[PDB]
């Protein structure tokens, strides 16, 4: 007959809409959220008390709603770049603790990454330190965050080549989610579609510029994408072993070299604008490419994230 006080809903509210404190049967809730920054899922928030002793929604569902955090905002909607503005790629986050890679905000506790950068740590069984909301990588003023788990590709192989060559941090408190800090999408199906040779990508991140040296601040270029056969043949030549370019990678630079990611962009998000939905979404993870960035007809090679869409979705619905 009495359903007892509702559960708190994260990232939003609960609202007695019969009365304060009226919980007994027919009893009327309303959960709610954010609605600037994150976005009701499963249903529309409307919870009755019924017979069966527990609060249950309009569809049916005895279950509280998800507060999703709004993705793929950018304020714009490395060898050869320029400077990233602040809003440009609030998704961007820098980790430390090993030496400088990066890596991408999903949802508001969990982060994108390249296996090969935060391999060495994780089996060092230490947290990883991870800052964002900061354009600045040496700055005091950031966000904080840290590592509550680390899953690394179970047929990703270090030092042995970059295959699978993608890891999934989970943070082990929310992030506040505002205008300066905003998780990237994930593909949908269709995001291929944007993801043809010639179409344009953003690589972000702070790693060595033509000058040789780590940059400062956050900078990005855009680059496209390069046909698969024209990758696979520029890399198969030494130093590089056999079948260095999988079908799990997509290659992005310019046959000329003035555009590329470089050693302290690992982890980065290659991210690419749906104009429909008017959103970035991450196609790539910057994982490997030429030893000397920027050299001509050696492309940067980066994950392909549509290929582990189940593995994500495997990874941060059991965890
Ligand atoms: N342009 C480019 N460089 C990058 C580096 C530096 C880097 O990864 N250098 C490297 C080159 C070759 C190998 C050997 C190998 C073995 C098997 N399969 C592929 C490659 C290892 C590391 C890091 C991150 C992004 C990069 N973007």
């Amino acid at each position: 007959v009495d359903c007892g006080p509702p559960d708190d809903l994260p990232s939003g509210r609960v609202e007695y809409i019969t009365g304060p404190g009226v919980t007994t049967y027919k009893a009327v809730i309303q959960y709610s959220c954010e609605e600037t920054f994150y976005t009701m899922k499963v249903n529309d928030g409307k919870y009755v008390c019924e017979a069966d002793g527990f609060w249950t929604s309009s569809k049916g569902e005895k279950s509280l709603p998800v507060c999703e955090p709004v993705c793929g905002l950018s304020a714009r909607t490395i060898y050869g770049g320029q400077k990233a503005k602040p809003g440009d790629f609030p998704w961007q986050v820098l980790i430390l603790g090993g030496t400088t890679a990066a890596g991408a905000l999903l949802y508001d506790n969990w982060v994108l990454t390249a296996a090969h950068a935060v391999y060495e740590q994780k089996h060092d069984a230490s947290a990883l330190d991870i800052r964002m909301g900061t354009l600045k990588r040496l700055s005091p003023h950031y966000t904080q965050a840290w590592s509550e788990a680390v899953f690394i590709h179970e047929g990703y192989t270090h030092d042995a080549g970059f295959d699978n060559d993608i890891a999934l941090i989970k943070l082990n408190n929310k992030v506040v989610i505002n205008s300066n800090i905003t998780p990237i999408c994930l593909p949908r199906k269709e995001a291929e579609s944007f993801m043809r040779t010639d179409d344009i990508g953003t690589a972000s991140g702070w790693g060595l510029t033509q000058r040789g040296f780590l940059a400062r601040n956050l900078m990005y270029v855009d680059i496209p994408i390069v046909d698969h056969q024209k990758c696979t043949a520029a890399y198969e030549k030494p130093p590089y072993p056999r079948g260095s370019v999988t079908a799990n990678m997509l290659c992005a630079g310019l046959e000329s070299g003035g555009k590329d990611s470089c050693r302290g962009d690992s982890g980065g998000a290659l991210v690419f604008l749906d104009s429909e939905t008017e959103r970035w979404f991450v196609g790539g993870i910057v994982s490997w490419g030429s030893m000397n960035c920027g050299e001509a007809g050696q492309y940067g090679v980066y994950t392909k994230v549509i290929n582990y869409i189940p593995w994500i979705e495997n990874i941060i619905s059991d965890f």
